């Protein structure tokens, strides 16, 4: 699997298309039933993947269902992240005992549409991830990916917003080339629901078969 490359009571599915045959949950039907059909299967497809991945820690397939920011309700006890793109389907779940939340993201790996780049970046990561991305990478896709990470592994604990301009992220790279670890430093007042406040959030990076894959696992 791709998301294991960016993963350290902790389990992940992942589908590469949208298989015939998947229905959603009838809890979930409502919250697509007037949407297009793309929106449709990547909804049907990556919960049916939350559901896999929450079979291996013991849970019932349950229906995920949208908070009122679209956050994920994962059932009792249990956290998680989901992400769709072109050609990806994607969850990681974990046991809140162990861990506190996960946040994880893809992306195709191409360069940023023109201009997105400085509404989604701080000038010093524009000036140094160069420098610590290897060649001919997208590091922009990259770091838009880790920016989306962050937010997701973030939102659960905090239920308040965080701008892109409100967390630095620092990238490192493997000796192996095209996976590496990032640093997410808030600038913000990090305070949450309930524990310690967030200050730095660890997280993967890799690049393959045409994707970015980028994942946060906050240890409880
Ligand atoms: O594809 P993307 O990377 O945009 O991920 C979108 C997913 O992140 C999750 N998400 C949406 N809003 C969120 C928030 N405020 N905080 C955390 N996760 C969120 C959802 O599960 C969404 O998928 P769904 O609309 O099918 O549930
Ligand atoms: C430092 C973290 C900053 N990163 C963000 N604040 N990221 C988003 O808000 N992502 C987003 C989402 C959530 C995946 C859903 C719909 C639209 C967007 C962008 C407008
Ligand atoms: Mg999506
Ligand atoms: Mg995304």
């Amino acid at each position: 699997t791709l998301v294991a490359s960016v993963l350290p009571d902790l389990a992940y599915a992942e589908l590469y298309s949208d298989p015939p045959g998947l229905t959603p949950l009838p809890e979930e039907a409502p919250l697509i039933a007037r949407s297009v059909a793309k929106r449709r299967n990547e909804f049907i497809t990556v919960r049916h993947c939350a559901r896999i991945a929450l079979d291996q820690l013991g849970v019932p397939p349950a229906p995920i269902l949208k908070g009122d920011k679209g956050e994920p309700c994962w059932p009792d006890g249990m956290v998680g992240s989901l992400t769709h793109c072109a050609g990806y389907r994607g969850a990681v779940v974990g046991r809140r005992d162990a861990v506190r939340s996960v946040g994880i993201d893809a992306e195709p790996h191409d360069v940023l549409p023109n201009g997105v780049l400085d509404a989604i970046s701080l000038p010093a990561e524009r000036a140094d991830m160069p420098r610590t991305m290897p060649a001919a990478l997208h590091w922009d896709r990259i770091l838009f990916c880790a920016k989306e990470a962050t937010y997701k592994a973030w939102f659960p604990l905090t239920k308040r917003w965080l701008g892109f301009e409100d967390a630095h992220i620092t990238f490192e790279t493997d000796s192996t080339g095209w996976t590496g670890r990032f640093v997410s430093r808030i600038l913000i007042d990090g305070s949450t629901l309930s524990g310690p406040p967030l200050t730095t959030l660890r997280g993967r990076w890799s690049v393959e078969r045409g994707l970015v894959l980028t994942a946060i696992v906050l240890a409880g």
